[PDB]
């Protein structure tokens, strides 16, 4: 009942993350940060545990999140390493700073029976 449910509503968050009303901001997180395109030469010396969407959509997929907490904690960690790596007044970070409120405002209203 309450864990098929959860699941659904983690399901259709990350299907509006994915969506082109949020794609301005979002795009940077849908694949995985590919550290030798960009140069960043120092990203897994930072990094240790790298997370981004299609990530999250394989595990989804997989049924390998139990329950809302675990897959909420894989998004934040995304945004966490986004936050750690870059600087507080870079681009990207403004577009973290954006989804994660999309995510956080649609997570909050995750069915709680
Ligand atoms: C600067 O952080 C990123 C940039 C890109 C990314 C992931 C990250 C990233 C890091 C690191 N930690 O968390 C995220 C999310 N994936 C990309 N794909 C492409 C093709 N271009 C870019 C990109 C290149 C140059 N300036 C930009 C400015 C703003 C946004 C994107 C870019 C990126």
């Amino acid at each position: 009942s309450k864990v098929s449910e959860q699941l659904k509503c983690c399901s259709g968050i990350l299907k509006e993350m994915f969506a082109k009303k949020h794609a301005a901001y979002a795009w940077p997180f849908y694949k995985p940060v590919d550290v030798e395109a960009l140069g960043l030469h120092d990203y897994c010396d930072i990094i240790k545990h790298p997370m981004d969407m299609s990530t999250i959509k394989s595990k989804l997929e997989a049924r390998e999140y139990r329950d809302a907490q675990e897959f909420g904690a894989d998004v934040r960690l995304m945004f966490s390493n986004c936050y750690k790596y870059n600087p507080p007044d870079h681009e990207v970070v403004a577009m973290a700073r954006k989804l994660q409120d999309v995510f956080e405002m649609r997570f909050a209203k995750m069915p709680d029976e």
